């Protein structure tokens, strides 16, 4: 909230996991409505703004995608708006759908959180060409992740 950094040494390479807690809590469930809503209260906390404007705080070692569960809020769609979904649609809107951790959850999140298509517009397809261009992963990307990074540029 305020003394967000209670970490050290990439999470003694103990911080880590308790960051990884807090996004594991957030993925839980989320958004939409009584139960929803209070997951949306929990998400205003959040600020998913707050979280995307945010990493300052420590310095993990693969604790970095502790907030990659916003995209649960997409049911009962109206009701997760009316708790606030845009108060993180700036940058953790520009994550989810972003190119067509971070790699594989452009293609998922992009067919699984109802967002908008994401020239002057054109860098998430861009993204998603680099990600199938890499070969050091055991086959993250093949032909066909290169083709849906095509797609999600075009989008």
């Amino acid at each position: 909230d305020r003394a967000s950094f209670q970490t050290l040494i990439q999470m003694m390479r103990l911080f880590m996991y308790h960051i990884h807690l807090v996004e594991l809590l957030a993925v839980c469930t989320e958004g939409k409505n009584v139960y929803t809503e209070i997951k949306c209260n929990s998400l205003l906390p959040l600020d998913d703004i707050v979280r995307v404007v945010t990493h300052e705080d420590c310095i993990p070692e693969v604790k970095i995608a502790y907030i990659n569960f916003l995209n649960h809020c997409y049911v009962d769609t109206e009701v997760e708006m009316k708790e606030i979904y845009t108060s993180n649609h700036m940058w953790k809107l520009f994550e989810n759908f972003l190119v067509d951790s971070v790699l594989e959850k452009y293609v998922t999140e992009i067919v699984m959180s109802i967002v908008t298509t994401f020239l002057q517009t054109r860098q998430p397809v861009f993204v998603q060409l680099l990600q199938g261009v890499f070969r050091v992963y055991h086959c993250n990307w093949l032909m066909p992740s290169q083709k849906a990074s095509v797609e999600s540029c075009i989008r």
